[PDB]
């Protein structure tokens, strides 16, 4: 049915570009996901795509590419299959996580942007939607997904004024707002309100009263640019402010202390008396 080994399942969601589908490798015995985009797209880019995974095969929480070619009207991209998004999990668990969970997931999401800059790209929508358990033996994985919207950063790239955003106005930068090309520092502020997002159930700048679309991004970034880091962080520990603060004080082409930032939270972990075990908090449903 695909690539003469695999079978085509049910499409399961939408990616920045093309669907989802599960699927079987029928050689392996072994479940796939299944990546299509019409071959007669005006912007193909799921080969582009392709090579990005390809050059981060190996990688800690980067999907494996099984296979990718061509069927029918069709171009496919067929992935291991990997386990719910951080989104999927946090509605399962009633939109809160214990402090624990945000902490172990904070030093992964933290190691898989720094991986992915490490490979002279920057990810440009980091949400909870784009990351991934692991199944199986790897359940205690965080892994990040979609590269459609990512760009190589790098000799830097210039600073620029690449207007209209390209990710999701929910978790973008202040910097994106105003309208500046996204470098290192935009994927790990981005990250931090989506750690926000995960203590709070919701940021201040969700549902906010617009009539048109870009009414809606003006309410987003003019509540996102008033709410100081202290008011959004009030009642959480310190570590979550102390990191945004310092991503939003990074420049433009400064190469992030990621190491500084694992280890905000990793004295944080410690000084809770958690224990590193990957107990999640959804792993304790009964
Ligand atoms: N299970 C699953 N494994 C994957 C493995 C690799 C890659 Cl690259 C993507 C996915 C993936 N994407 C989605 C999805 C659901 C709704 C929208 O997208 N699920 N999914």
């Amino acid at each position: 049915r695909v690539g003469n080994r695999y079978r085509l399942g049910r499409k399961i969601g939408s990616g920045s570009f093309g669907d989802i589908y599960l699927g079987t490798d029928i050689a392996a015995g072994e479940e796939v996901a299944i990546k299509l985009e019409c071959v007669k797209t005006k912007h193909p880019q799921l080969h582009i795509e392709s090579k990005i995974y390809k050059m981060m095969q190996g990688g800690v929480g980067i999907p494996t590419i099984r296979w990718c070619g061509a069927e029918g009207d069709y171009n496919v991209m067929v992935m291991e299959l990997l386990g719910p998004s951080l989104e999927d999990l946090f509605n399962f668990c009633s939109r809160k996580f214990s402090l624990k969970t945000v902490l172990l997931l904070a030093d992964q999401m933290i190691s898989r942007i720094e991986y992915i800059h490490s490979k002279n790209f920057i990810h440009r929508d980091v949400k909870p939607d784009n990351f991934l358990m692991g199944l199986g033996k790897k359940g205690n994985l965080v892994y990040i997904i979609d590269f459609g919207l990512a760009k190589k950063y790098r000799q830097h790239i210039p600073y620029r004024e690449n207007k209209n955003l390209t990710g999701t106005a929910r978790y973008a930068s202040i910097n994106t707002h105003l309208g500046i090309e996204q470098s290192r520092r935009d994927d790990l502020e981005s990250l931090g309100y989506v750690l926000m997002y995960f203590n709070l159930g919701s940021l201040p700048w969700q549902g906010l009263k617009a009539a048109t679309k870009r009414q809606k991004y003006e309410r987003i970034s003019e509540k996102k640019m008033s709410t100081p880091i202290e008011v959004l962080c009030k009642g959480y520990p310190s570590e979550f402010a102390t990191y945004l603060n310092f991503c939003r004080s990074l420049r433009f082409d400064d190469k992030p202390d990621y190491s500084y930032l694992r280890q905000l939270f990793r004295n944080l972990f410690h000084r809770q008396g958690f224990s590193y075990d990957y107990v999640f908090d959804w792993n304790m449903l009964k």
